[PDB]
C-alpha cells in the first residue's frame, strides 16, 4: 500500500517548485522535509504520496473538545500514515504518536533587524526601548509564562504588561514586525526559522545570542505503525553518515541569498 | 523488583562524594546522572539501585565474537534494568536496545591550550606544526576514517600517518596531552567534555569551533522493556519544565572553578 505521508507548506521544508503546474504528485514540490521524506522511504523501502496538512497545522489538542489539529490529528484520526515535517518532539505529541529520534535540533532565539544593539536575552531582559515579544499562544509564549530562570522571568513580566501588545499572531507577522519597526523590535522564534531567514533577501535580520532551550524535530507515526521502527534507524543512519547535515547547508545555506 | 540502573563513573556525570565512605547506597554518589536519576525514577514511579557498570565500558559489540560489552551488554545479556549514562545514540545500539529520546545534546569539538592560534578544523586540517587526534579507537576515530567531508578526510589522512602518535588511550591522556604540550597538541572529543574541562582548573583550556556532528546522550532500557515508555515520557516532562537545563548549569558551570 501507498504510504500517505502528511507534511506543511513552509519554507524551506516544502515548497511547490516554480515549474509546478508542469508536474504531478511528488514532484511537484522540494525542500528539505522533501528530500528526507525521498531518503526515509528508499531506505525504509516503502512507495508514498506527499501530501500537506489538511488544516495547515502542526498538532494541538484542543482543551475543550479533546479533538487534535494539524498532522498529529490527521496521524491519530488515520487520515496519513506519517508526518516528515518541522514537527516538535514534545511530551503531550509523544504520548499519542510514535517519534523518530531527533532528525534536526533548535531551540528558542532572538531575531533582530540588523543594527539592533542586543546580543542575548540578557541584553532584551534588562531595558524596554527595544519590544520583544512571541506568538501570542503556543509553546514559545508558555515557556517564558513557566520560566523560573531571573533573566527569562524578567522578560515574561515584561511582555505580558507590555503596551501595545508585543506578541504577534503568526512567525510571518513577528518577521515582518522585526523588518519594519526599525530597530525597535525583537522577535523570540525557533533557531531554524531565524537561521533561514538571516539567508534571505533583504538580509536585515540576524540571529543573536545563544537559544533559550532545546529540542528537536521528529518524523511521527501512529503508535503500532509498521513503519516506526525501520524510520527511526533511517534518521540514525542519515544523520551518522552526514546527510542530515548535508541537506541543512543545501537549503539553508548553499541556496541562501545572502 | 527494585530497578537495577547501569552507570560509569565520570565527571560530572556520577562521582563518589568526598565522604562517600561515611554513606551508604545510592547516597555515596553525585552527579549530573545521579540527579536526573533520582527525577526520572520520582516521575516514573520506581525505586532503584545505582550500580557501576563491571567492564568499564560505554558498549560495543566486537568484530570477531560478536558480543556486546560495557552498559550496552548489561541491558542486552539481562544484568541491568535501564542505563543512565552519557551514552550516545547510535544505530548500531539502537537495533539492540531501546533509547529515549536524548537528555542532552553534543558533538565532536576541538579542545585547545589556551593561547592557541586554532579556531576550527579546517585551521587544523591546513597545518601541522599543531598536532592534533583523537581516541585510538571508538565512534570519532571512526568518525574521520569514513567522512567524504575534504576537510575530515584530509585530517584522517594526516591523523593516520602522523609521527609520533597522535592518538591516544583514554580522555584523561587526552586532556593532559593538551595542556603539557604548550599549545603543539589540540584533541578532539566529546563537546560535553570540552566544555567541562574548561571550568576546571587549571583554566588552561579550551572549546574552539563549531561542533563537527551531533548527537545525544539517551537513556537505555533493554529491547522491549516495559519501563521505556515512562522513561521516555520523564525525559521530555524534565526538558520541557527546564529540569535538564538547570542540572547542565549546575554541574558544568555553578559548581565550575573558573568562573563566569
Ligand atoms: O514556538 C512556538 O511557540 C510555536 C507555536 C506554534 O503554533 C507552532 C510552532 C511550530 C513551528 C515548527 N515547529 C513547531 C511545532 O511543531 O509545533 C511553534
Ligand atoms: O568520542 C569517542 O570516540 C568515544 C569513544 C569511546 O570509546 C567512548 C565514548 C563515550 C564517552 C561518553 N559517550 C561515548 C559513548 O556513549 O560511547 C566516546
Amino acid at each position: 500500500k501507498t504510504v500517505v505521508v502528511t507534511t506543511i507548506l513552509e519554507s524551506p521544508y516544502v515548497m511547490m517548485k516554480k515549474n509546478h503546474e508542469m508536474l504531478e504528485g511528488n514532484e511537484r514540490y522540494e525542500g528539505y522535509c522533501v528530500d528526507l521524506a525521498a531518503e526515509i522511504a528508499k531506505h525504509c523501502g516503502f512507495k508514498y504520496k506527499l501530501t500537506i496538512v489538511g488544516d495547515g497545522k502542526y498538532g494541538a489538542r484542543d482543551a475543550d473538545t479533546k479533538i487534535w489539529n494539524g498532522m498529529v490529528g490527521e496521524l491519530v484520526y488515520g487520515k496519513a500514515d506519517i508526518a516528515i515535517a518541522p514537527l516538535t518532539i514534545t511530551l503531550v505529541r509523544e504520548e499519542v504518536i510514535d517519534f523518530s529520534k531527533p532528525f534536526m535540533s533548535l531551540g528558542i532565539s532572538i531575531m533582530i533587524k540588523k543594527g539592533t544593539p542586543i546580543e542575548s536575552a540578557e541584553d532584551l531582559s534588562k531595558q524596554t526601548e527595544i519590544a520583544y515579544g512571541t506568538l501570542d499562544s503556543g509553546s514559545t509564549k508558555e515557556f517564558f509564562r513557566r520560566s523560573k530562570i531571573a533573566v527569562f522571568d524578567k522578560m515574561w513580566t515584561y511582555m505580558r504588561s507590555a503596551e501595545p501588545s508585543v506578541f504577534v499572531r503568526t512567525t510571518a507577522e513577528g518577521v515582518a514586525r522585526v523588518r519594519k519597526s526599525k530597530g525597535k523590535y525583537a522577535y523570540l522564534l525557533e533557531s531554524t526559522m531565524n537561521e533561514y531567514i538571516e539567508q534571505r533577501k533583504p538580509c536585515d535580520t540576524m540571529k543573536v545570542g545563544g537559544n533559550l532551550d532545546s529540542k528537536g524535530y521528529g518524523i511521527a507515526t501512529p503508535k503500532g505503525s509498521s513503519l516506526g521502527n525501520a524510520v527511526n534507524l533511517a534518521v540514525l543512519k542519515l544523520n551518522e553518515q552526514g546527510l542530515l547535515d548535508k541537506l541543512k547547508n543545501k537549503w539553508w545555506y548553499d541556496k541562501g541569498e545572502c
